[PDB]
């Protein structure tokens, strides 16, 4: 299908005989599910996000149907927020993450889908991340006011400086909305501005 991103790019999954729900995520590089049995030996792995880090269970091989489409790969299980289906299991089923519908470049899932950004003057490497209800940028000296806020990752919260109407140029196409700036390892487009650009998922 084609699934646009005002709202979490939220699907049913099959895995082990059983339904689960997921975020289609391009800003992760592998599967996570919450803690379950699976079938099969597994091995102890940390994985990371903002925050830091989370112990897993890492089971390869695993076949994983994903809105109908059929995967056989890697599932990471362990205490995360959210399940997510990353870029492991992506490209297994097609997606891409396409600007103005189609019409704009195409971003293949091979690898994290960077891009370069302009922002407040600066030219920064930003990740496309459907996975990401925020924009997220690394610390930056923004003149202007600002509200605190505590956003949420894979490894627990941080804290950031809410700053809004700003605007951001993502590979050329203007948007315009509110960005996050805090200790972010990887600046963040998340779906606030996605929505602007005509970006959609696609498979
Ligand atoms: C689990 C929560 C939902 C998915 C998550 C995916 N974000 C990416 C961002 C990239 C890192 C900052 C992420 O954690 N990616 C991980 C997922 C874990 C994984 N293993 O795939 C990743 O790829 N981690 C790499 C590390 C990054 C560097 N890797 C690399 N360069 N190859 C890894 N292998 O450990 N979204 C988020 O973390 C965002 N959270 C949210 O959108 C929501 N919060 C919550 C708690 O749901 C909202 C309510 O705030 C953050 C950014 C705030 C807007």
């Amino acid at each position: 299908p084609q699934i646009t991103l005002w709202k979490r790019p939220l699907v049913t999954i099959r895995i082990g005989g059983q339904l689960k729900e997921a975020l289609l995520d391009t800003g992760a590089d592998d599967t996570v599910i919450e803690e379950l049995n699976l079938p099969g030996c597994w091995k102890p792995k940390l994985i990371g996000g903002i925050g830091g880090f989370i112990k897993v269970r890492q089971y390869d091989q695993i076949p994983v149907e994903i809105a109908g489409h059929k995967a056989i790969g890697t599932v990471l299980v362990g205490p995360t927020p959210v399940n997510i289906i990353g870029r492991n299991l992506l490209t297994q089923i097609g997606a891409t993450l396409n600007f103005c519908g189609g019409g704009g470049p195409q971003i293949t899932l091979w690898k994290r889908p960077l891009v370069t950004i302009r922002i407040g003057g600066q030219l920064k490497e930003a990740l496309l991340d459907t996975g990401a209800d925020d924009t997220v940028i690394e610390e930056l000296n923004l003149p202007g006011c600002w509200k605190p806020k505590l956003i949420g990752g894979i490894a627990g919260f941080i804290k950031v400086r809410q700053y809004d109407q700003i605007p951001v140029e993502i590979a050329g196409h203007k948007a315009i909305g509110t960005v996050l700036v805090g200790p972010t390892p990887v600046n963040i487009i998340g779906r606030n501005l996605l929505t602007q650009i005509g970006a959609t998922l696609n498979f």
